[PDB]
């Protein structure tokens, strides 16, 4: 198991445009277009993105590439706040896959606002952290999603992704 596993497992992968669990047009594995409900508004980012004409429908390289390149700029985007990273240095590998799946499902600014999650998890109290996570509008949208991510970062084990 890896992050790049995990949030495959976590986002799916489709290679026409549909819609997310918050109804907005995505593509790929999670590649959220834009939050308009503007179809042509979408295809206009999707092919932005991509680089050429699609009318709507990618292939399976194109979709791995923009997943590539969104779990990178998940990455990235921890690195560069000031309230993520030292979260996220302290981390250990498993935890850390479980911190970028969160932000590449809510963006950076959305994950460095749960000020009291983050505290838990850096002072390491697991159990605290994991309950804390919970009382949220992401877990209660989301709620299987939800718990897989925080029982990774409960046990430090991939044992929620285990057998999917
Ligand atoms: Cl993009
Ligand atoms: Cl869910
Ligand atoms: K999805």
């Amino acid at each position: 198991m890896n992050i790049f596993e995990m949030l495959r497992i976590d986002e799916g992968l489709r290679l026409k445009i549909y819609k997310d669990t918050e109804g907005y047009y995505t593509i790929g594995i999670g590649h959220l277009l834009t939050k308009s409900p503007s179809l042509n508004a979408a295809k206009s980012e999707l092919d932005k993105a991509i680089g050429r004409n699609t009318n709507g429908v990618i292939t399976k390289d194109e979709a791995e590439k923009l997943f590539n390149q969104d779990v990178d700029a998940a990455v990235r985007g921890i690195l560069r706040n000031a309230k993520l990273k030292p979260v996220y240095d302290s981390l250990d590998a498993v935890r850390r896959a479980a911190l970028i799946n969160m932000v590449f499902q809510m963006g950076e600014t959305g994950v460095a606002g749960f000020t009291n999650s983050l505290r838990y998890l850096q002072q390491k109290r697991w159990d605290e952290a994991a309950v804390n996570l919970a009382k949220s509008r992401w877990y209660n949208q989301t709620p299987n999603r939800a718990k897989r991510v925080i029982t990774t970062f409960r046990t430090g084990t991939w044992d929620a992704y285990k057998n999917l």
